[PDB]
């Protein structure tokens, strides 16, 4: 296993059914749109934040929606975008914080601490923009419908 320069403390659990991704920082659901778009939604009923976790390898994770089959990805100026077929951009370490939350980094770019992460108005920060200590890259993965 390489580690990435980041620490291993994983999140409890499996990735045998589909989650929320719920960020309290500003009450929303992490959504990954048809054409393309991702944001947050405090809509628990929307039909497009149903995500299906898988793992490459231990800790690194596929993120995809479960309605549409995209991908969340980031891209290289630090933008969420949806991927139609898997890529580099695609992988993120799916990893424990504060023993309580999971975070999520881009593998691509692990070295800048890109995190995924929701603004308090519900829209997604720029990798550059998300830090650790911010509310904004906690999340909690729950149980859908």
């Amino acid at each position: 296993m390489h580690h990435h320069h980041h620490h291993f403390n994983l999140p409890p659990g499996n990735y045998k059914k589909p989650k929320l991704l719920y960020c309290s920082n500003g009450g929303h659901f992490l959504r990954i749109l048809p054409d393309g778009t991702v944001d947050g939604t405090r809509d628990r009923s929307d039909q497009h934040i149903q995500l299906q976790l898988s793992a490459e390898s231990v800790g690194e994770v596929y993120i995809k929606s479960t309605e549409t089959g995209q991908y969340l990805a980031m891209d290289t100026d630090g933008l969420l975008y949806g991927s139609q077929t898997p890529n580099e951009e695609c992988l993120f370490l799916e990893r424990l914080e504060e023993n309580h939350y999971n975070t999520y980094i881009s593998k691509k770019h692990a070295e800048k601490n890109w995190f995924v992460g929701l603004k308090k108005n519900g829209r997604c920060k720029r990798g550059p923009r998300t830090h650790y200590g911010q509310k904004a890259i906690l999340f909690l993965p729950l149980p859908v419908s």
